[PDB]
DNA sequence: CGGAATGTAGGC
DNA sequence: GCCTACATTCCG
C-alpha cells in the first residue's frame, strides 16, 4: 500500500513491542533482517506472523499498517555479525553507525 | 560470593544485552521471571545458560557477576499479564508502575 | 556438566 | 511437504 513513516513504525514500540535490525554477510553481500518481539516476548521475523499474532489478540492501537520488515527503516536497535579470529561476534551499533550500515544494504 | 549492585546489573545493557522482568499469575500467586537476550538475540531464562553462553563467546567487559535473575531488581523492561473479558493482554510497565509490582512480589 | 537425542515451529 | 535451527530432555 503506502510506505510507513518513521512515526507509524515507532507506534507499536509505545505499546510493548520491540523492533530490531540484524545485519550479517551471506552469499555475495551484507544483508539486514527485521525482528519484532510482541509484548508477550514472542519473536516474529515475517509480516504474515504479525497478522496471525494481531488476529489472536484484541484489536486496539496497533494494526498491520504500523509494521515494516524493511532493514532500511532506522527504527529500533541495530546489530551486526562481525567475523573475527575469536569467532562470529554480534555487536550493537551506535545511532552514528546506523546510516553507513543502511547505505551498505541498499541495492 | 557477594551482592551485585544495580550499576553492575545495568552494565551488560551497555554491551548489546537486554534484561526483561515478566510478571504473570501462577499456580498460587503472582510471580516474576527474568529473561536475558544475548547480543546475537538468544533468549536465556536460567543462570547456567548464561554461564554456558559466556564460556563459548568472546570474553569482553561482561562477566558472570553482572547478571541477576531477580524479578525484584529494577533493571531492564518490565511486563505483566493483564487478563480482561477481551482476553490475556501483556503490557509493558512505565518506570512509575515498576516499584509497586516489585513490592507485590516481595514476601 | 557438556554434549547427544529428541521434539517442535516456522522457513522454504 | 521436508529442512533447519532452536528448545527441551536425556545421558554417564
Amino acid at each position: 500500500r503506502r510506505i510507513a513513516t518513521p512515526e507509524e513504525v515507532r507506534l507499536p514500540l509505545q505499546h510493548g513491542w520491540r523492533r530490531e535490525v540484524r545485519i550479517k554477510k551471506g552469499s555475495h553481500r551484507w544483508q539486514g533482517e527485521t525482528w519484532y518481539y510482541g509484548p508477550c516476548g514472542k519473536r516474529m521475523k515475517q509480516f504474515p506472523e504479525v497478522i496471525k499474532y494481531l488476529s489472536r489478540n484484541v484489536v486496539h492501537s496497533v494494526r498491520r499498517e504500523h509494521f515494516s520488515f524493511s532493514p532500511r527503516m532506522p527504527v529500533g536497535d541495530f546489530f551486526e555479525e562481525r567475523d573475527t579470529p575469536e569467532g562470529l561476534q554480534w555487536v550493537q551499533l551506535s545511532a552514528e553507525e546506523i546510516p553507513s550500515r543502511i547505505q551498505a544494504i541498499t541495492g
